[PDB]
């Protein structure tokens, strides 16, 4: 954006010129701008004009209300007024760049409704150029319809007559156009139109037809009015209409897709291309110039879509040297050489762009190259003294684009291209320098040249071409050919930068560098030429503001340095200094992007240093200079905070203040605009690039102290956005690199800088805390100064945290450096950071208290580039953050100031918090041993930080500052935790406790609880999806944070395990673990607080939910933690002081004051056991020393030893007090208060259990007793109270889940079962408790179903409760009778229980008969909008399957699984563990199978009705709408229901035979016929009846295909008769469907969708499978193929294709799928010797097992019985035609339709003799008598269609060329692939081969290069084989002449020539051919020689005549330069004879 603003500033004078003028002057001004003398101006700078124009245009529209619309003509005045603007807009768009900024299109769309056709033409012309960018890299349907209607206006040609004929007297206008006949009816005769005026005609038509037709009438009437006139203005209107048609054709191609264009416009107007190409010819002057240009532009636009490009070539004669295209090119050359006004440079450039677009296509590129494009372009370019430099520049660019491959380069060079280019460049430069008068640089722009920019463009194109050629083949180009005068011209260019601009200098230096790098031996020559000496001696002059030039500079320096003398010159002259000095200039710096380009420049400099180490010393030095110099360039550029105009105040001061609502950009962007901003953004990128290489830049620490480096990073007074700038990112990377290389380079300096900056802010930090600093100082100058300081500090903190002090980057040396800094500098930094965070939070809060709420959401700082949000400061929103309130509305000066303030404060707080966390972590991050000198400092830092945090907390009262207290609590939680869940930092927390921090937290918690009790409503708090400034929500959040911290600091699982206190002290009693010891006092305090709350009757004993759920959850977690046991008995905790850590520093300091050495004192202290010397008996102290010590020791000796902590809240805090409080609570608290409290908090029932289980678990009271208490409560409760009963039952279930209670709860389970039987009834299915009841039952049932355990007799698990059988039956009966279910959870529980109950076959049968599945399915459908629905779905899916698994099926499955397990010696335990689910499915059968197979190692020795229900529900749902999306694929509930049903059906039908049988015999009428006969209802339903809607249809179609395929597949367990029968049934159904659908073409058009689906299905069924179903067989494939072929399907497909029309749109797509199906059948014939998640059944068994037995060890329970069976006994004992000759004809239609699948299919069919013969015969028939003429082609197509079926119009796009191409391509591919075919051709028309020879006599083939090439390849292969046969049919002179004629053909390219030579040689191998060949070659040469002699005589005479200045006749040169010249043919003849007589 900054670059665009700078460019606009540069262009400013133009905008002033074009905007300062009024409308009458503005129009006459824009009219004057016709020719552009400067490069394409970016449209951005033209935006100011556009808008103006836009508005003005709108006015005219509003004058006539074109914005229905009447048919009123714009007055001539307004017509001209709008034209003068539209034409200028066209010109601007033509001569501009980056047009996407154009946005006034809607004005054009509205104007498009104007009836007058001139405005239509202008608007269409404009729109055409619009959208070109879209196609290179509008959506209104009305616009598309209108443009399409415009395009079809008139007919390109009518019966022939074409509009091009209008401008000739050889024909008369068609009489159809001379009369008006419009229909929608309106009719006007020839005479009627003349009299009636155009507006009168519009009025007449308007009264007759509705509004929607008027537009079209306006066209037709106009056309009728235009054509219905002998002469006059009608002719001009006729031309305007034609031009409008052309422009509409151009535009429609841009918007419509290629197929859409073809099927919408060209089919309606087939003769469009010919008419277009008939107009662009320059040779005829009769055509209007505007019309010709419009036609050329239309062709250019069409060429963008390459699909049509080829056609254009064929129309333009681009493939023949004498075609229209080359005629136009030669006429262009002629007109240029004559200097006549006929020249139209616009036309020429358009033509060259069109040619380049055509050449973009490879086959078209080859066609153009062979036709002789390069010689013609050379003819154009080689002109001398041509003043039309634009045409030459465009031609040269075209030539450069064309020459890409080796052959083109060789062709260009052979024709003397390079010498001509060099001479042209030299002459151009010399002439430009020698004629200053011709100079005319552009105005109204910033340029660096004085030439007219025509010469500039010409020379630039020439130099680009020269560079291309040099790069192609450097060897000779850059050495032998560049020794022309070009070098002196390049020297002139370098010497005249001011004249030749920076682009030419760039290209000259690029050429010099390229030539030097390749063949460096040329270096002296340049030195002799004076080029390199000039570059070396004037390097600074060359440097200029151009990105490419600057990027190139290091390459130039390297090239110069390639020579040792050059290197010495570079070192002496100091060019390296120039490589860097420019970076100090903003202009150069801005041009170099601060991104990829700058980094590339840096890496280039680094590579230069690497190549030549001698330069390193200089390069580094250069850096060290610029870095030192840069700070001098910094200056106070501008200001970033502006006072508001109304009150002169920066920030708001009241919540109700109105907003000025300015218009500027919402969020200011300053850094990029600042000069120093971009300068640093570029320089730091360069530094980062250099550092990447790890080369020279590593030495900058030498010669440059870190202070100077930092001087440029932390520059004074940066913008608020500096810390997010790219400069800071690059500096971060560079400093990380340097820190890694030099850890002790900058860290100390940056820390000192940060400390100094914080010191400077002393006034701000120490301001009063009761009022905002800024708002108090608002309106003063000090505000700006303070904000500048804060911005600098924010940058410093960002650098420090991101680079040096980061948890990830905490290296050992880093930690030691931190210790050293804090040791030698003091801890003022910690206090300053505390004050900084305090003040930032206070300012945030206070500011938010005075801004209007609208602004607060506008100035939220959170969305910073790389903050991520997580971590402090906590953000308090006013609206929901996740909503669409993305800000950006209602800006203002005050709003921007506040946004800057808030962003700076946020970043400061965040970085301060990160720093504090790192300081509290320090050494514990690395776990590195620390000496006493270091460990002492670490604890000192911890003490200071913790005391500062505590002071921060104590400072502010809790009332009225909740938004600040919340931030403080969040910051405390963040600081005291380690990232991971987060784990508390144990030692900082211990120090926090010892200073009373937890006491403050307890006080805050109690105060917040009292405040919460005063909140009127608590339900609203439960809707806390985000934090809000509401008092209630803030209080809740603060309380939650405090309680979360307290919990965090009570669980040993979430506290860092620092070692015991023995590390620190030695004068201690017990070395208690710090982590465990700390927990006890916290528990005591928390328990005391809870006891107090209960005493207040606030927490428990309440009759209502007077506490939010989250708070109660936290309290329950605290209760759970308090009653956990940690093995420790603390009697006293010692304060952790840094003085007293052994050895005591306090004593050591005293000894040092006495005089004893520190080391000596430490040794004495260690030896003396930490005891002071009571006497001098040790003798350590001298008499005077002892005298001083005894005085300085002090009277109190306790200060020198650790002292116990004081009791904080309770009487004490030792473990004894904790036990006392636990006992007190246990006998009066929750264990008795649970029931009176539980019902009020149902959602927390689980949380309750975990707590209670803990309590008793500590006191060992019988849990079963409490479970019995719960059961008694349940029994007491009446069913009228579901709310309490459900919670009670859920709690009972949770208790019973634990294995302890379950083991001891047999009687409880029995009683509960009895109660459930006596009370549960189907009427309660909807009540909530019901579900929970079943859940409890499930818990019993899952364990009552475990395999029974037997006893053991001879050889080398706990108990379970078995439900009484009658109770089981009673419960099943109650469940089955369940009526309609309305509760989702009830249905889920019922399904889960039935899963267990269905294991037995009889129970499954009862479930199926009962119909409960129907009710469950109804529930599933009803609740499809519930998120949890999936859980039910899966459950149901598992249940239904178990209803089909009969005993035999499960037996077979377990047999297969066991066999797979064995075949995959093993042990019984591992087998059971792996196959636990299989065991659980049927333990008895598994035991039987295992006993049968193995011998704990083991030696490797009948209508269910479910399918009826599923299908009926599926189709009924299909009736409803399952395509429309909901307001605002699974989103549609019906779609989700249908996909679930289809997945279930796929699984069921694929897995079980019974499912297949039921699917086969489905009956929608529920016919009760025993053994129901097979019905097609289901198959028919699936086949026929079944952007977002597109995806839904695709998904459902895929599912239906999978369903049908699975039905066809074989059930996982030689053809089974039943499977064979069902496969036959389905195949016959599909065959019948296809036969019925394909009858007649109309039915096919109607049901193409169904036909495509059926063909996809039939392809999938045979190939392998369908989509999905992969997780659920070769035998199936083979059997399906056999049945398909036997049933006669391939015939059916062929007859389906034979009935297609080939003209309809979709009919061409059905053919492809039919061919795909046939190819798939042929491929799956590969058995020649013979000729959304889905899971398998076992996977579903595993899922069922996991649903209830997630232990995997219950299988071991069955181990005993196996031993009782096996080891008890074992130990005591041990082709034909696929198609029928009629589908082949149907298949041949593929050659008449505009590929690999066809090749494969034909190759496969060739394997059968009959099919091979028929196919080859049909191919040869088509070639022989199909490719002659359109009539013959249609006749052969009709014959083929008749044969296929047993007159039809050929497709319009089908022509003999396309048919011939496709046929020959297929034939050649077949011949190459199969060697048997060519023998068919070999085996005169009798021989098939002689048909192909006939093709050589047809202009259709001989004139086409590709057809000739393919035909020659085929003939080469055939003739080689024939010659081999002859040496290991007969030919006559006519055939040899025919073959030899190929040489004479102009289409005989290199490949064709080589193949023809091979053919001729092979024929010569045959007898009697060499003589004929020679006799004909001599005659051909003799014939050519006369022409050559005449041409040579003419050329000799002409060359002799020339006398300078003139040029050889173009016509005479044509006889030689053209590739069809006689000389080339003579060379070919001679080469051919030589090859014949030498190939031996």
């Amino acid at each position: 954006k900054a670059r665009k603003e700078k460019l606009a500033a540069g262009y400013k004078p133009l905008v002033d010129y074009l905007i300062d003028c009024d409308t009458p002057t503005f129009l006459e001004r824009i009219e004057a701008i016709q020719e552009w003398d400067r490069s394409r101006d970016d449209l951005y700078v033209w935006i100011p004009i556009l808008d103006r124009m836009d508005g003005l245009l709108l006015k005219v529209a509003e004058k006539y209300k074109y914005k229905e619309v009447k048919l009123v003509e714009m007055e001539a005045h307004d017509v001209d007024y709008c034209l003068k603007m539209l034409k200028f807009t066209r010109r601007l768009l033509l001569n501009t760049e980056n047009r996407f900024v154009y946005s006034s299109g809607d004005v054009l769309m509205y104007l498009l409704n104007c009836p007058n056709f001139t405005i239509k033409l202008a608007v269409m012309r404009i729109l055409a150029i619009l959208g070109e960018r879209f196609v290179i890299a509008f959506g209104d349907h009305n616009l598309r319809k209108k443009t399409l209607k415009l395009a079809l206006s008139l007919s390109s040609s009518v019966m022939h007559f074409s509009l091009v004929d209008l401008y000739f007297d050889k024909k008369k206008v068609p009489q159809k156009w001379r009369k008006l006949r419009f229909t929608h009816k309106v009719t006007m005769t020839t005479q009627e139109l003349c009299e009636h005026s155009l507006q009168q005609i519009f009025d007449k038509g308007m009264a007759l037809l509705p509004a929607e037709s008027w537009f079209d009438f306006s066209i037709k009437a106009s056309v009728a009015k235009a054509f219905s006139d002998d002469s006059g203005e009608n002719i001009d209107l006729r031309n305007i209409i034609i031009e409008t048609k052309l422009n509409a054709i151009a535009f429609v191609n841009t918007i419509f897709s290629p197929p859409q264009v073809s099927s919408k416009l060209f089919e309606l107007d087939p003769y469009a291309f010919n008419s277009l190409t008939d107009l662009i010819s320059l040779s005829e002057t009769k055509i209007p110039k505007e019309l010709r240009t419009d036609a050329l532009f239309t062709l250019e636009c069409i060429s963008l879509k390459h699909v049509w490009c080829s056609d254009i070539i064929r129309n333009l004669g681009g493939n023949i040297s004498h075609g229209l295209l080359f005629q136009i090119l030669r006429y262009i050359a002629k007109t240029l050489r004559e200097a006549t006004d006929e020249i139209d440079e616009e036309y020429n450039v358009r033509f060259f762009y069109l040619i380049s677009n055509l050449a973009d296509v490879k086959p078209l590129h080859e066609s153009l190259f062979a036709a002789g494009l390069i010689p013609t372009l050379l003819e154009i370019v080689s002109i001398r003294n041509c003043p039309y430099k634009r045409t030459l520049a465009s031609a040269t660019h075209l030539l450069e684009t064309f020459i890409d491959n080796s052959e083109t380069t060789t062709e260009f060079i052979e024709n003397d291209g390079f010498t001509m280019l060099i001479t042209s460049v030299a002459n151009e430069i010399d002439f430009t320098l020698a004629h200053p008068e011709t100079w005319q640089p552009p105005k109204y722009s910033v340029v660096y040249y004085s030439i007219s920019f025509r010469e500039l463009a010409y020379i630039r194109s020439l130099l680009k071409l020269v560079l291309k050629l040099l790069s192609t083949d450097s060897g000779d180009r850059i050495r032998n050919l560049i020794d022309s005068p070009i070098l002196v011209s390049l020297k002139k260019i370098l010497e005249n930068k001011l004249v030749f601009g920076l682009t030419l200098i760039t290209y000259t230096l690029d050429v010099v560098q390229k030539v030097i790098n390749s063949e460096p031996t040329i270096y002296p020559v340049l030195v002799e030429a004076g080029l390199i000496p000039y570059v070396i001696d004037n390097f600074p002059k060359l440097i200029g503001p151009s990105a490419e030039l600057l990027s190139l500079l290091p390459d130039v320096v390297s090239a110069i340095c390639l020579n040792p003398e050059g290197l010495k010159q570079v070192k002496e002259k100091g060019l390296i200094n120039n490589l860097f000095d420019f970076l100090l200039d903003a202009d150069h710096a801005r041009i170099l992007t601060g991104g990829d380009r700058s980094t590339e420049y840096g890496t280039d400099i680094d590579e230069l240093a690497r190549h030549y180490p001698d330069l390193k010393a200089n390069i580094v030095e250069a850096l060290c200079n610029v870095i030192r110099k840069m700070p001098s360039t910094f200056r106070n550029e501008r200001e970033f905070l502006f006072t508001s105009p109304k009150d002169q105040k920066y920030f708001f001061h009241r919540k109700n203040e109105e907003i000025l609502t300015d218009k500027e950009e919402h969020e200011p962007a300053y850094w990029e605009l600042l000069d120093k901003g971009t300068m640093l953004d570029t320089f730091t990128s360069v530094l980062f690039g250099m550092s990447l290489g790890n080369g020279s830049f590593s030495q900058v620490p030498q010669h440059l102290e870190a202070r100077d480096f930092l001087a440029i990073i932390f520059m004074e007074n940066p913008p608020y956005e500096y810390f997010t700038s790219v400069a800071i990112s690059n500096v971060t990377e560079v400093l990380q690199y340097l820190d890694e290389k030099y850890e002790d380079y900058a860290f100390m300096d940056v820390m000192k800088v940060l400390n100094d900056q914080l010191e400077n802010l002393n006034d701000f930090l120490n301001s009063p805390n009761d009022r905002s600093f800024f708002l108090e100082r608002d309106g003063e100058n000090s505000v700006r100064s303070c904000h500048s300081k804060l911005c600098r500090l924010a940058a410093i903190l960002n650098i420090v945290t991101n680079v040096y002090i980061d948890l990830t980057t905490l290296s050992c040396k880093r930690i030691m450096q931190i210790y050293s800094y804090f040791d030698k500098r003091g801890f003022s930094l910690i206090k300053n950071l505390k004050l900084l965070f305090q003040k930032c939070a206070l300012e945030e809060m206070y500011i938010r208290q005075h801004m209007p709420d609208s602004v607060i959401t506008e100035t939220m700082p959170l969305p910073i580039v790389d903050v991520s949000g997580d971590g402090p400061p906590l953000q308090i929103y006013i609206d929901d953050p996740k909503k669409g309130d993305q800000k950006g509305k209602i800006t203002s000066v005050k709003t921007r100031n506040t946004l800057q303030m808030r962003t700076i404060l946020y970043t400061l707080q965040s970085n301060t918090a990160i720093l504090f966390r790192c300081f509290l972590r320090l050494s514990h991050s690395r776990n590195m041993d620390l000496e006493h000198k270091d460990l002492t400092t670490e604890v000192h830092i911890f003490e200071n930080v913790v005391e500062n945090v505590i002071e921060m907390l104590k400072a502010t009262e809790l009332e009225g500052h909740l938004p600040y207290i919340l931030v403080l609590l969040n910051f405390n939680t963040f600081v005291f935790t380690i990232p991971k869940t987060e784990i508390l930092q144990t030692i900082p927390a211990y120090i926090f406790y010892q200073k009373g921090g937890y006491l403050l937290y307890l006080h805050i918690i109690r105060d917040l609880f009292t405040r919460m009790t005063k909140i009127k409503d608590l339900s609203s708090l439960d809707n806390i999806n985000y934090i809000d400034e509401s008092n209630g929500i803030l209080t809740l959040s603060c309380l939650i944070n405090a309680l979360t911290f307290y919990n965090k600091s009570m669980q040993t699982e979430t506290m860092e395990n620092v070692q015991s206190i023995g590390k620190y002290y030695v004068s201690i009693d017990d070395d208690y673990n710090i982590m465990k010891a700390l927990t006890v006092p916290i528990k005591v305090m928390a328990l005391a607080m809870i006891l107090d709350l209960d005493k207040s009757d606030s927490l428990f004993k309440t009759q209502s939910r007077n506490v939010p759920y989250s708070v109660f959850k936290q309290l329950l977690s605290m209760l759970k933690n308090i009653f956990t046991n940690v093995n420790i008995y603390t009697k006293e905790l010692y304060e952790l002081h840094w003085d007293l850590i052994f050895p005591p520093i306090k004593k050591i300091s005293l000894f040092e004051q006495v005089g004893i050495p520190g080391d000596v004192a430490a040794n004495y202290l260690t030896d003396t056991g930490d005891d002071l010397p009571a006497d001098n008996s040790i003798g350590l102290f001298s008499p005077e020393q002892w005298e001083k010590y005894k005085k300085l020791i002090g009277e109190d000796k306790s200060i020198y030893y650790p002292q116990p902590m004081q009791a904080q809240y309770y009487k004490g805090c030792s473990s004894k007090e904790l036990d006392e409080l636990r006992d007190t609570f246990f006998n009066d608290g929750l264990p008795s208060r649970i029931f009176t409290v539980l019902p009020f908090y149902p959602k927390l029932v689980n949380a309750f259990a975990k707590t209670l289980l803990q309590i008793f678990t500590k006191y060992d009271e019988p849990t079963e007793v409490f479970a019995g208490r719960i059961l008694d409560r349940i029994l007491e409760t009446d069913l009228d109270d579901p709310a309490t009963l459900s919670s009670l039952i859920h709690l009972f279930g949770i208790f019973l889940n634990e294995k302890y209670i379950y083991q001891k709860a047999s009687h409880l389970m029995q009683r509960f079962i009895e109660y459930l039987e006596k009370s549960l009834k189907p009427e309660h299915v909807n009540t909530p408790w019901f579900s929970k009841a079943l859940y409890v039952y499930e818990i019993i049932l899952a364990k009552s179903e475990l395999p029974h355990l037997e006893e053991l007799s001879k050889d080398v698990m706990a108990k379970v409760f078995r439900i009484p059988d009658p109770m089981k039956q009673k419960l099943f009966d109650i469940l089955i009778r369940v009526s309609d279910i309305s509760n989702f959870y009830s249905a889920l529980a019922t399904s889960r229980i039935l899963i267990f109950y269905s294991r037995d076959e009889l129970y499954a049968n009862n479930i199926a008969r009962s119909g409960i599945l129907s009710r469950l399915l109804k529930v599933i459908g009803s609740f499809q909008k519930l998120d949890k629905i999936n859980f039910l779905e899966s459950s149901f899916l598992l249940l239904t399957r178990r209803c089909f698994e009969t005993t035999e099926n499960v037996d077979a499955l377990i047999r297969a699984e066991i066999n797979r397990s064995f075949t995959a010696v093993r042990e019984l335990t591992t087998i059971l563990e792996e196959k636990a689910h299989v065991v659980m499915r049927s333990p008895s059968q598994f035991i039987d199978v295992l006993c049968e197979t193995a011998r704990y190692s083991l030696k490797r020795f009948e209508r269910t009705g479910i399918m009826h229900l599923l299908l009926s529900q599926l189709m009924a749902a299909s009736e409803k709408d399952w395509l429309s999306e909901p307001a605002n694929p699974s989103r549609n509930p019906v779609c989700a229901y249908m996909i679930f049903l289809l997945k279930l059906l796929v699984e069921l039908v694929s897995s079980y035979n019974q499912c297949k049988f039921e699917f086969l015999t489905f009956s929608r009428r529920n016919t009760y016929a025993e053994r129901p006969r097979p019905r097609t209802t289901a198959i028919n339903f699936f086949l026929y009846r079944l952007k977002h809607e597109a995806k839904r249809r695709e998904v459902i179609g895929m599912l239906a295909r999978s369903v049908i395929i699975g039905f066809l597949a074989t059930v996982q367990d030689l053809a089974d008769p039943h499977m064979n029968f069902i496969r036959k049934f389905a195949i016959e159904a599909i065959i019948k469907a296809i036969r019925n659908a394909t009858s007649s073409s109309k039915l096919l058009e109607s049901n193409h969708l169904k036909l495509d689906m059926w063909f996809r299905i039939i392809t999938s069924m045979v190939y392998v499978q369908a989509p999905y179903l992969r997780q659920l067989v070769e035998a199936d494939q083979y059997q399906l193929c056999k049945l398909v072929i036997d049933l006669g399907l391939p015939s059916v497909i062929t007859e389906a294709m034979a009935s297609i029309d080939l003209n309809y749109p979709f009919s061409k797509k059905i053919f492809n799928v039919a061919v795909e199906a046939l190819n798939t059948i042929s491929s799956t014939r590969n058995n020649f010797s013979e000729h959304i998640i889905l899971k398998s059944t076992v996977s579903r068994w595993k899922d069922i097992f996991d649903m209830f037995y997630d232990s995997k060890t219950y299988a071991n329970c069955i181990i005993p019985t196996v031993i009782n069976r096996l080891y008890k006994v074992s130990l005591a004992l041990q082709f034909a035609p696929l198609i029928d000759r009629a589908g082949i004809a149907s298949l041949m239609k593929s050659v008449f339709i505009s590929r690999e699948i066809y090749h494969e299919l034909f190759y496969r069919l060739c394997s059968s003799k009959q099919n091979r013969n028929d196919l080859m015969n049909t191919f040869l028939f088509i070639l022989s008598e199909g490719i002659i003429d359109q009539h013959s082609l249609e006749k052969v197509y009709n014959i083929i269609s008749s044969r296929a079926m047993g007159v039809r119009q050929l497709p319009s796009d089908c022509t003999p060329l396309t048919v011939a191409n496709q046929t020959i391509e297929i034939l050649q591919s077949l011949i190459d692939a199969d060697s048997r075919l060519k023998y068919f051709l070999i085996a005169k028309l009798r021989w098939p081969l002689w048909h192909l020879f006939s093709l050589l006599d047809r202009k259709l083939i001989t004139d086409e290069s590709v057809l000739m090439d393919l035909l020659t390849r085929i003939l080469q292969v055939c003739t080689k084989t024939l010659a081999v046969l002859s040496t290991s049919p007969s030919f006559d002179e006519d055939d040899l002449m025919k073959i030899l004629s190929i040489i004479m053909l102009d289409s005989c390219t290199t490949r064709v020539f080589q193949q023809t030579l091979n053919i001729i040689y092979n024929l010569s191998k045959l007898q009697g051919c060499m003589s004929i060949f020679t006799k004909h070659l001599v005659s051909l040469a003799i014939s050519i020689m006369s022409k050559l002699k005449s041409a040579l005589d003419g050329l000799s005479r002409e060359v002799g005549t020339i006398t300078t200045g003139m040029e050889i006749n173009s016509e005479l040169l044509q006889k030689f330069t053209l590739p069809s010249s006689d000389q080339a043919k003579l060379l070919k003849i001679l080469t051919t004879v030589d090859f014949l007589y030498t190939h031996k």
